[PDB]
Order: C-alpha cells, then sequence, then structure tokens
C-alpha cells in the first residue's frame, strides 16, 4: 500500500535532505553585522520590559535566555528584513525582545519561567487544527494549518496557541536552516464540531513584526473559488521574491519529499491526529531540542552572537566563533 | 432622514463631479499610437473569427461596429497595459477582437446581432448580485458585486452575465473617463436562496479588459481572508495597491449622494428586478445608440475618440490623423 502510518512528529531531518547552502555576506553586510553584534553585546545594555506598554523608565538587562535567543542568524534575519538599515535592525530586535517579555515567552520554555505553557494552549490543538510534521525539499520543518478544523471560540488564547506552535516549529529547525514551510488547507472539516475579530489584528502584528524571514514557503490548497480568482488577479503584481514563496495549483510532492508529506495531499504519510499521543510527543521532542540548544549555549560561554548552526549541532568546535 | 430612495441606475454623471483631465502623450507615445492607428485603419486588414479556435485560414475584415469599438482610448488602454510595446499591443487588440466575436458581443448590442442578449442573462441578476449605480470622485461609474447573493447554479451563463454587466457599466462611462470602480461586499446573504467557470472568468478579466479597473473598494471581508490581504499587501506594486481600498470610509472615495446607504452613503437602494433591469438595459441602449450615431456622423472610421462619441459638441476634439 506504500502508506506509512505515523502519529507523532518526525524528530529529525533525514540524511536524504541536504541543508541549503547559506547566501554569503558581502564585505559591507559583514561590517553592519558586526555593528549589531557590538550593540547587543554591550554588558550595560538595558531593554524595555514591554512593547505595548513600552516605557523609557522601565528597562531591564538581558537575561541568559535572551542572550541565547540573540543569535548570529537572529541578527541576520532582522538585517535582511530591514533591508540592511542598521538603525531599523537594532530597533526591531529591541522591540521583539520587549514583546517576547510582555507576551510570556522570553525565557525559552516554560521550564525557564515562560508564562505560555503547553498545558495553557493544549486544548486549542485537540482537533489538530495545527500540526508540526515532516520537512520539505529545502529542509524546512512543515507546519500544517487547517482553519477548517477550528474547535474553540475567538479568544486571546488562540493567539498564544499560534505563537506557541510557531515557537515549536522553530525548535524543530534543523542545524543550518531557520525558515519554515506552511501548508494551509482551507477545506471545511464538518467532522469537526464548529463552535458557536481583534485576534486578527494581533495575529497580523505579531506575524509582520516579530517573526522576520521565517516564511520560507507557503503551500496553499482547497482554496475557495472566489478567493482563488482574487489571488490569480493580484498575483502578477506581487514582488518576485514573495510570489516565489507562494505555491498553489501544483503537486505538493514537487516541493516536499513523498515520505515527508501527508497522503492527504499526495504524500505517503497516513497521519491521523490523536491528541493524547501527538501532543505529548511534540512537547517532549521540542523540549529536548531546547535543552540541547541551551546547554550548548552555556558550554560556549553563554554569550550573544552564537550561531544556531553550532547551538543545534553536536560538533566539538565552533563553526562560527564570535568576534 | 437625509436619505434618497432610488431603484434605477443614475443615467448621467452629475455636474458636481468633474471629469479628470488626461495626461498628454509624449512625442514617442504619440508616434507609437499612430502606428496602432495605421495598422487598424488598413482597409485590407482581416482578423481571426475566434480566440479559442483561432485559425490563420479563417480571417474576416472589420465590421462597422468593430471600427466603432476601435477608438483612440481603446488603443491607449492597450498601449498602457502592454507597457508601450507596439507588437504586444497590436496582438492583444487583435485577440480581443477575435474573442468578442467568438463570445457573441462583437456587434455592440443585441440590436446589431449580439448573441449575448439582456433576455439571455436577465435571470442571473434577479437577486441583484450585481448592480450598476452611481459615480465616484473620479467620475468612474460604480459596479457593485455582492457574491453573497448568488442565486444560480454554476454555468457559462454566469460568465455571459458578468461580461454583459461589464459591457453595460462601460456604456455608462461618462465622456472623458474609461475606468470603472468596483465595490465588492463579501457579506453572506441568507435571505437569498442558495444554489472551468473560475478559469474562464480570470482569462477574460486579465486579457480582454485592460485598464478598466479604476478602483476596487472592499468591505465585509472575511477575517482570515483579511489577514492574508494585509500580509501580502506590503508586496503589491504601488500602482496596484493604490487601486485597492479597504478599512476606510467609502465616502472618502465616493460622494455620499452617489453611494449606497448600506455603506455610509445616502442612497437608500432596494433591488426590484422588474424595475431596475428594464431601466438599466434601456439606459445603456440609449447610450449605445448615441455612441454609434455619432460614430457614423463622423465618417464611421477607426480611431475616433470616446470623448467625441459620447459627447454632443459639433466639432471634433480629437480629429483622426488622415
Amino acid at each position: 500500500k506504500n502508506l506509512i502510518n505515523i502519529d507523532k512528529p518526525i524528530k529529525e531531518l533525514p540524511a536524504s535532505i541536504a541543508i541549503p547552502k547559506e547566501k554569503p555576506l558581502t564585505g559591507e553586510q559583514q561590517k553592519m553585522y558586526d555593528e549589531v553584534l557590538k550593540h547587543f553585546s554591550n554588558p550595560d545594555l538595558k531593554v524595555y520590559t514591554s512593547e505595548k506598554n513600552k516605557s523609557e523608565d522601565d528597562l531591564k538587562p538581558l537575561e541568559e535566555e535572551e542572550k541565547a535567543w540573540l543569535t548570529r542568524e537572529c541578527f541576520l534575519r532582522y538585517l535582511r528584513a530591514t533591508k540592511w538599515v542598521l538603525k531599523d535592525c537594532i530597533d526591531r530586535i529591541t522591540m521583539t525582545l520587549a514583546w517576547r517579555r510582555e507576551f510570556g515567552i522570553s525565557h525559552l520554555g516554560e521550564e525557564h519561567g515562560d508564562k505560555i505553557t503547553a498545558d495553557l494552549v493544549a486544548v486549542e490543538n485537540e482537533s489538530g487544527k495545527q500540526v508540526i510534521l515532516g520537512y520539505e525539499n529545502d529542509a524546512r520543518p512543515i507546519l500544517y494549518l487547517k482553519p477548517g478544523r477550528q474547535n474553540t471560540k475567538t479568544s486571546h488564547r488562540q493567539v498564544q496557541h499560534l505563537v506557541f506552535m510557531l515557537e515549536r516549529v522553530i525548535d524543530f529547525m534543523p542545524a543550518g536552516q531557520d525558515s519554515l514551510a506552511l501548508l494551509i488547507d482551507f477545506k471545511d472539516y464538518p467532522d469537526v464540531p464548529k463552535v458557536p475579530i481583534g485576534v486578527g489584528k494581533e495575529v497580523l502584528h505579531i506575524l509582520q513584526t516579530h517573526y522576520p524571514e521565517r516564511l520560507g514557503k507557503a503551500l496553499l490548497t482547497n482554496i475557495p473559488w472566489l478567493a482563488w480568482t482574487f489571488l490569480k488577479l493580484i498575483h502578477p503584481f506581487i514582488d518576485p521574491l514573495t510570489r516565489e514563496k507562494l505555491v498553489f495549483d501544483e503537486p505538493f510532492v514537487k516541493y516536499v519529499p513523498k515520505n515527508e508529506l501527508d497522503s492527504l495531499y499526495g504524500g505517503d504519510l497516513k497521519f491521523k491526529y490523536n491528541h493524547d499521543v501527538y501532543w505529548p510527543a511534540l512537547v517532549e521532542t521540542a523540549r529536548e531540542k531546547r535543552d540541547h540548544y541551551f546547554k550548548r549555549f552555556q558550554s560556549f560561554g553563554g554569550i550573544v552572537g552564537l550561531s544556531e548552526v553550532d547551538l543545534r549541532g553536536t560538533h566539538e568546535k565552533l563553526l562560527y566563533p564570535v568576534k
């Protein structure tokens, strides 16, 4: 039958998928990067404790978990997102640090004090409306979004749930990659009892402001007829780089290995969502990844600027020693 | 209290809305335009009789009603849409002529032989899912699209209906304007009985109606869809996103006395098919009769200006270069 029955996240990137080569930095880009590193490596630096309630009178230094989040690639994502405008890059990183503090995820895990816990959001995922499973052609972990399986009413918890899953998919990043792939299925799921808007604006703000360069590819399917037409109509007018991220009306297998894809979309993975099995496995797997990540961070001096290639790897010597 | 009950299309652009003056052409654009004019003014020109069934062995000369469609502004719309690439402009105009013939609308009206008649598509508009009414700040006639009021099963007739309405809003273009404004309401309408096409509609819109979308005002957008629009919006080229309007008071773009009260305007409009449809069709018909009569009075030649065809002044504002 060729189908592979699976019910838990795939812990590692298979050796069959190579890690895409990283685009090189120009002498000047390398110079701006050093400026960002210097700024955040300042032992006296203090940052706002909140984004929404930002106050020049309430600043706090970088904690250890924050220094571990301020990585080489974190700097690069912001540098590229702000089009290498040093001042904007610094400001954005600072505001995301403030937001992570206000939102309750600045500690890199509930085990370090995060207010956003697995138990807090677990109910939101009981119908499997979001699933982390598999990796695509460019080694990007896959996040399935199935709005047609909505099981709860509009609430702020829905936002915390989304942020939690995004942070988890990020934990699943293999060494050498920092972008994810979203597979969005708009189909209606009647088997899922439907529950009987402010959240939209907060979701948008978070996605556009605090997760720069995370969208590697977006695979769309079962798009509503009318929505499809509007996408086709505006498509010729979307910036080249962005349009290349959008994939639709194409074989998903063309972008995702067959054994890494849900059979529901042409792959070989016979996946059925079972909460009492999938959720505990996801949380634990993510936990082990961050434990390793944080342990490496400490073994390398616990300083700002370390590379995620090194933090997520096991090689003895640093591939990217800090200047 | 300050509302106005209305149940039929507004026939003329009010004197209170000025027609935006057009930008003059550069010496180079002018040169290219003359090229288009020369090509389509060729007395020996023959063009395909169909787009989908295009055949080099089946070419027919331009009929009188087609020369009337090949206006100065028709050439310019295609020139602008093809980024002033002569070869592309000429090819596109030719395929649209071929498409209009195959689709059944190459005669400028059922009165001249159009296969697409008002009677043919009338039922598609019974629930008022599309309405032509009013003009906005830039004198663009307004076309309302209420997909939540769908009253029929999917079919090619729905396509014919859409094309018919587009051709009608074009008949409503005031002299000096050739772009329309679309007001789309995605709200669901339960009070309306419920129940490739999508691909055909896309092809027509993207290929045979260049530069017609002046403004697209959107409202009652679904939450999830709204998020995607906001997310991709920063990456849409400037000119295109300026055309899109949402999360803004429509009155900012449409005079209140030209806007449906459901969206903040003062027009209290209720769709009554037996009243609205006959008026729309007749008004459009009268506009087409005038347009064609003017065309004939000016020699019935290719290249005439829609400003002159839709106006009443005696002397031409845009004489055709001999």
